[PDB]
DNA sequence: CCGACGTCGCATCAGC
DNA sequence: GCTGATGCGA
DNA sequence: GTCGG
């Protein structure tokens, strides 16, 4: 069903990027990924329609898909300049919709329009122009557990009580990463209670971290690059979490996304409620967070069969 | 018919 | 100067 | 755009 999906994924992102639907948007990916999972070659749109996410819209335009192997308005779209520049501008990480939008009316379109055009950029969108194609690069393995090795060193270096754990697709057993993520904790910072900048400041000095997309008391967001042709420059984000809400913090950066969606959901079902810190019971009564001292407690709570980070992308 | 559609930390903007 | 709203990327 | 109160 590829080409439905490569349809209905390009759809969503016009609605994101260029409407600001986000509502549309995510309707479209819904329908997308239940698409994705179907078994079955899709011979009409109505057939399509027995899949929750898949509605009466959805349905048209997959019938116009199978008749003719396209859709007008996303032929349309393609080739008007305006909508097709907008949407392209918003790969500039630090460039969304509104950028993009704002860009656009005033000439401005392209890459080669934004590298003119500096004084018009936030540091955050100056960093993803420079870093354009690396950003979208994939990561081995290999370099990940490169990136890793030196994390954890420099880590352990600044203070031998610091937990570090690299959590991400990385966690999950991923052949290749899009990016790193790291959580970080210490003795003496829990929820009762310089601690991110020292690291950020050690991974500065080694010159492992290039530049930073932003950072406050919790949250880095930044660039490295394993030392040397040169590799590709990496995205990288370390998070500061409170070390008695830890196995909360891994989970739920460990994910897929998708997984913790599911796992969420599910904490619906058997009456509890679970973000980045927490899990707590719910008659829609959110009372106190629960003792978790495993990942695998987070599990006992809902009833789950526990997951190994190896089988949560779903 | 019409409201819901995750939540979060940080950077930047609007407005007093 | 400050608070609160919004943009952005997860 | 899809779903469901
Ligand atoms: N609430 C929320 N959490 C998210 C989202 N996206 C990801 N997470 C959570 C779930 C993720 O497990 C975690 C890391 O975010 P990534 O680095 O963008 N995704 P990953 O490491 O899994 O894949 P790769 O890096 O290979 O692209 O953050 C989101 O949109 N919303
Ligand atoms: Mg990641
Ligand atoms: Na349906
Ligand atoms: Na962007
Ligand atoms: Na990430």
């Amino acid at each position: 069903n590829g080409g439905i999906t490569d349809m209905l994924t390009e759809l969503a992102n016009f609605e994101k990027n260029v409407s600001q639907a986000i509502h549309k948007y995510n309707a479209y990916r819904k329908a997308a990924s239940v698409i994705a999972k179907y078994p079955h070659k899709i011979k009409s749109g109505a057939e399509a329609k027995k899949l929750p996410g898949v509605g009466t819209k959805i349905a048209e335009k997959i019938d116009e898909f199978l008749a003719t192997g396209k859709l007008r308005k996303l032929e349309k779209i393609r080739q008007d300049d305006t909508s097709s520049s907008i949407n392209f501008l918003t790969r500039v990480s630090g460039i969304g919709p509104s950028a993009a939008r704002k860009f656009v009316d005033e000439g401005i379109k392209t890459l080669e329009d934004l590298r003119k055009n500096e004084d018009k950029l936030n540091h955050h969108q100056r960093i993803g122009l420079k870093y354009f194609g690396d950003f979208e690069k994939r990561i081995p393995r290999e370099e990940m557990l490169q990136m890793q090795d030196i994390v954890l060193n420099e880590v352990k270096k600044v203070d031998s009580e610091y937990i570090a754990t690299v959590c991400g697709s990385f966690r999950r057993g991923a052949e290749s990463s899009g990016d790193m993520d790291v959580l970080l904790t210490h003795p003496s910072f829990t929820s009762e209670s310089k601690l991110l900048h020292q690291v950020v400041e050690q991974l500065q000095k080694v010159h492992f971290i290039t530049d930073t997309l932003s950072k406050g008391e919790t949250k880095f967001m930044g660039v490295c690059q394993l030392p040397s042709k040169e590799y590709p420059h990496r995205r990288i984000d370390i998070r500061l979490i409170p070390k008695d809400q830890y196995y909360c913090g891994v989970l739920y950066f460990t994910g897929s996304d998708i997984f913790n969606k599911n796992m969420r959901a599910h904490a619906l079902e058997k009456g509890f409620t679970i973000n980045e810190y927490t899990i707590r019971p719910l008659t829609g009564v959110a009372g106190e967070p629960l003792p978790v001292d495993s990942e695998k407690d987070i599990f006992d709570y809902i009833q789950w069969k526990y997951r190994e980070p190896k089988d949560r992308s779903e």
